């Protein structure tokens, strides 16, 4: 089933024999079942597959939810919905199905209206949901003020009475979509394909929320805590449901002072509770129906950035467009920096320049009207490459609330390759 | 060429999946990588010596294991273990031994037994015992006398001989015995090749590569060949046309090596696969096996640098820069590997490597450049401890060739 890359005399032999041990034992890992094991010893298998190129992976996984699809006896299930009232009615219809019935084949019929091909319905219907989820009118979801087409929970989503219900139908449908097999027009932030895999977000991920709260976060980081004429504890301000309160980041926080050995951990700390304080039920509302029906530790061999392109599709990237609308600072269009860049990333697969589009814009999805539309933060934004003066032995940084990439004046391709294309990879979740 | 990639990606798969199998706190079989235990011999050394070492205790929990004594004299150590032990039971021998020396202090046990098997493992190879001689090529490397009948009541100790080895391995204890390559074939019941025969007889090795390498008409000479079993001589047939060629010399080599010792060898091997069962063992190459009884061992790689002689080749030649840098890379396995594929053996000379002894005295570590098309392994011939290096075009070329080089086995690169 999964594939693997590609002498003279009696070596050629040799050497195909032993290229098929190690396919034989790749495959024979992948194909094994892991229904008998717990979440440790399955977190262990994980280790492994996380390693592997997103295509296997996305292989991978689908043969895995088809196993969990034994002892099943699928239907075909009708989905009564009016085209005014899509999203209200598909709520009516499927809420309260079992997550068992939720694995049948839908068919969606629009009231009174003729007789469509099931399979384009279905895609037609997605389509609809997939865009008034995000409708303000539901204030379900909001967009972050830094990335402006990606999407997180509304933490005022208590003006709508049934908010928590729908948090899960709407966790429920894009699971749904993932089982179907199917693509949406989804895009959340960064932040909150990392709650769907339940990692902790770094500091970096404040910037598009909340940017004066994240350079607040970035003097702490990089000045003394005597520089500051106040004092800070282990403690912040959350308000959930219009309700502001002080929560404690860690058991005695409120009591316990910052100091430098302490900064890192509050930092991190802190950005979890901010991200997630004032949404928790309703996250946890979405992830109820999303685990339902896709296995939390079975989406767990995605990467952040990889779930999206999982949920949403691998996209083409027109790299010309995005050259011809490039905008550059200290460095020139004709800097050796910058012909190395270009030629680094149209030698990325699919999956990398996706990737790494998602590291410096915020999303993987393209604007329709080319790279000439990107939006950011302070309205239409170009992408934008920056020299980095520091030291050549760091990563390129990113800010995507302005779609720019810092880059060093790195003294190689080689290197310049190399460092790009391990930054637009998964961060850890290091304190630093 | 896309090779290449495919080494870079079989090397990367390698690392990565052995790595998580070292931090396993698990056995192999009630891990979530259970599914390899089919694919044991694939695995990298000391994960497949964990594996081993788990199952061996997992097929005899079930012996209600007692300490057992062992009375010797420190003077007459090899003989009177014999006596001791010889005609016990598997069972028994799998009991935890505490050695007495006769009328000595009492000492910590456990230091104790590590003196017993250093003793013991020594006074194996003792000329005046005749059980083991010297390989011509190699030198301090060992095989079974032919003139083992000397005694006897040899068959016996030969299976005694087996069992100490199997039981130096069951108890996890290390030996000071290194057998030829061609030895640890015997025991894992593999067969030899044509190259074997270079370290134990040297001029029938080149009468065969010239058979093989020219026509049968240019020698002016049948399936057999002359065995002195016994110190009895014998033309005993091995079942010669030039398409009969590849079966003529596979047949003669194996008589040569095992037909005037072959009810030694299945005296010892007997003994050996009472303590230790030989599917278990299988799972170890002929490379492996020596690791597994004697040890991996630490070697000084600029003792070696400042040792090693040249030919075609400079010191400064790139691909030398390029040898060195691979060898550092390797991991303590790879590298034991290494000094097995150009020595013939895993021991390093107590007298540094300034004293490297070869066929014709003392021979230093030797690099030639192999000027034959780069798409061929290293060659190495062990007994001149000479490694052919082609000059090969990248040192990822270099190190992946010479990794594949020093793991292969009888049965291709790496087991089956």
């Amino acid at each position: 089933d999964y594939d693997i890359p590609t002498f003279q005399g009696a070596d050629t032999q040799k050497f195909l024999r032993f290229a098929e041990t190690h396919r034989t034992v790749l495959n024979q890992i992948l194909r094994q079942s892991t229904t008998h094991l717990a979440d440790g010893p399955f977190a262990v298998l994980v280790d492994y597959i996380r390693v592997l190129d997103f295509d296997v992976k996305r292989k991978y996984f689908r043969q895995e939810l088809e196993r969990l699809d034994e002892g099943l006896r699928k239907e075909d299930m009708a989905v009564h919905v009016r085209r005014d009232h899509v999203f209200e009615d598909s709520y009516r219809e499927l809420h309260r199905k079992s997550p068992e019935e939720m694995k049948n084949r839908l068919y969606i019929v629009f009231e009174g209206e003729e007789g469509q091909d099931a399979g384009g319905l279905l895609r037609e219907w997605y389509m609809i949901i997939s865009r008034e989820m995000f409708n303000p009118m539901y204030a379900l979801f909001r967009t972050s003020p830094g990335d402006r087409v990606t999407y997180t929970i509304n933490p005022s989503s208590h003006c709508n009475p049934n908010h928590l219900s729908y948090f899960k139908f709407v966790g429920r449908i894009v699971a749904k979509a993932v089982y179907d097999n199917r693509l949406l027009e989804c895009y959340f932030t960064r932040s909150f394909y990392k709650h769907i895999l339940g990692k902790s977000v770094r500091y970096t991920d404040m910037e598009s929320e909340d940017y004066h709260f994240y350079q607040g976060l970035v003097y702490l980081l990089e000045n003394d805590v005597s520089t500051l004429g106040y004092d800070l504890t282990f403690s912040t301000e959350v308000q959930e449901f219009g309700v502001c309160e002080v929560r404690d980041l860690k058991p005695n926080g409120a009591n316990i002072l910052v100091t430098e050995e302490n900064k890192k951990e509050y930092v991190h700390l802190v950005c979890q509770m901010r991200m997630t304080g004032a949404i928790r039920k309703q996250l946890a509302a979405f992830l109820e129906g999303f685990y339902e029906i896709i296995p939390k530790r079975l989406i767990s061999i995605f990467t952040e950035q990889e779930l999206e392109l999982l949920i949403s599709g691998l996209p083409t990237i027109d790299i010309d467009d995005l050259k011809s609308n490039t905008e550059y600072h200290k460095y020139q269009s004709n800097s050796i920096q910058i012909q190395w860049f270009w030629r680094a990333l149209r030698s990325f697969d699919q999956a990398d320049r996706a990737k790494f589009l998602q590291f410096v814009t915020g999303t993987s999805k393209v604007p329709l009207q080319g790279f000439a539309a990107l939006e950011g933060m302070n309205g239409i934004q170009k992408f934008q490459i920056h020299r980095d003066d520091r030291s050549t032995d760091r990563l390129p940084s990113a800010h995507t609330c302005f779609n720019q990439l810092d880059l060093p004046a790195y003294e190689s391709f080689e290197k310049l390759r190399h460092m790009l294309l391990l930054a637009i990879q998964e961060c850890s979740e290091g304190f630093g």
